[PDB]
């Protein structure tokens, strides 16, 4: 039997303190109903693994925000690799692995390290900073966008056009609905940026449009996965690395380990991602009745997979709930898990990696220093303002 639930997960009082609700959904079952959305949900660990899991029955094709593409149009084409299932999604994935292989990661690192290590001893010249705009949004911007090869002009859009498709995967709240309304030029601008004259020889983008060749993707397929990489690409890492920072600043003891132990910078940055869950949600909906839990779904409905929840479930995790840099931490879902595991992610962990790294030779302490405010997403656990003052080491 399957309770029935009032809490909405896409409220602002939610965003802004989700952890007692989380429990809540957590221990109300494996299974509950939504009343306020007609959605179900899975909050712990065992159940949104499962359901990532299990492709064939919890489906991507007809989206994984509320919005069934079965019922309603999408608010853009949908994307062939998120949006799509296999066989469809197999060799478009396969592009973008390649793309953002092992390989691809040697051509960028020392330029990516270089990067963040200048960026923090920038950052300790100014003493008081604000740790969202000056870093966690300072250095993505400062690699990813010349690492797709997109030209100068135009990348004001980038964030806004992510924070609008993180927002849509939502329901039709405000949040989505300010979103999608007036998107055109941020659109517009992307849709551009896709098309293979934009795009820099050697960036990811050019690249992607270098498989074309392959049989693996069509010309007309090219620009769409460009898409993907610009929707995905900037603003996940953006709030995984504040939230990293304001780990670091809420555990001191964690920041001296690291300090400590550079070689931990990688697994602390994989700890905040479990720790705060920067992605918090995604949907699948049912292509079949299925039995999940114990508890029984019908044909075409939407189930919403709670990660952050899943990754501070007492279930799976000791002492979920507190941030250890040392945590084994393979197994979060902070990253999905199964066919559509993030495919950026070695993109995003060296990011993390190198910031941290940065932080952990140049900095000694990480106090916050005025006001926090909290960033609002559907999608998107994150901050606002950050402000900080850092000790050089
Ligand atoms: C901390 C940073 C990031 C987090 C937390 C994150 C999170 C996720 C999650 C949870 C999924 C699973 C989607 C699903 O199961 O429906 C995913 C997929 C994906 N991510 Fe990441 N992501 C991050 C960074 C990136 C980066 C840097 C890129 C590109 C450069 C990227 C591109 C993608 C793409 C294209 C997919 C779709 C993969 C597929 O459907 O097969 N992401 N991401
Ligand atoms: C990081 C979550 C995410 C993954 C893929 C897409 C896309 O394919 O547009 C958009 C968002
Ligand atoms: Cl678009």
């Amino acid at each position: 039997t399957i309770p029935h639930l009032a809490i909405d997960p896409f409220s602002l009082d939610f965003f802004d303190d989700p952890y007692p609700d989380q429990q809540t959904l957590r221990d109300a079952g494996p299974v509950v109903y939504l009343d306020k959305w007609n959605v179900y949900g899975v909050a712990r660990y065992a159940e949104v693994h499962a359901v990532l899991n299990d492709p064939t029955t919890f489906c991507s094709s007809r989206g994984v925000g509320l919005s069934d593409f079965k019922k309603e149009k999408p608010w853009r084409p949908p994307s062939l690799i998120l949006e799509a299932d296999p066989p469809a999604h197999t060799r478009p994935r396969a592009v973008l692995s390649k793309v953002l292989s092992p390989a691809t990661m040697k051509t960028i690192r020392d330029g990516f390290a270089a990067a963040a290590d200048a960026k923090v001893d920038e950052l300790l010249q100014r003493g008081c900073i604000d740790a969202i705009a000056d870093l966690a949004e300072a250095y993505p911007l400062s690699v990813f966008p010349d690492a797709m090869g997109l030209k100068q002009e135009g990348r004001e859009h980038l964030l806004p056009y992510a924070g609008l498709v993180f927002n849509a995967f939502g329901p039709p709240n405000e949040l989505r609905q300010t979103a999608i309304e007036r998107s055109a030029p941020h659109q517009a601008y992307v849709n551009e940026q896709c098309q293979r004259p934009n795009l820099a020889p050697g960036g990811f983008g050019a690249c992607i449009h270098a498989f074309t060749d392959t049989g693996e993707i069509t010309p007309d397929e090219a620009p769409l996965l460009v898409r993907s990489l610009l929707s995905a690409g900037l603003d996940a890492t953006v709030n995984g690395i504040g939230a990293a920072v304001y780990c670091l600043a809420r555990f001191p003891g964690e920041l001296q380990r690291l300090r400590s132990d550079p070689t931990l910078a990688r697994n602390a940055f994989e700890e905040a991602v479990r720790f705060e869950s920067p992605v918090q949600t995604f949907f699948r909906t049912t292509t079949r009745e299925v039995e999940l839990g114990g508890a029984v779904i019908g044909e075409g409905e939407k189930v919403l997979m709670f990660l952050g929840s899943a990754n501070r479930d007492p279930r799976r995790w000791s002492d979920p709930d507190l941030y250890d840099i040392t945590r084994k931490t393979s197994g979060h879902v902070g990253f999905g898990s199964g066919v559509h595991m993030c495919v950026g992610q070695l993109v995003a962990r060296l990011e993390g990696e190198v910031m941290l790294s940065a932080l952990a030779r140049k900095v000694a302490a990480i106090d916050i220093d005025g006001p926090v405010k909290r960033r609002f997403n559907n999608t998107l656990r994150g901050l606002e303002s950050l402000p900080v003052k850092l000790t050089p080491a």
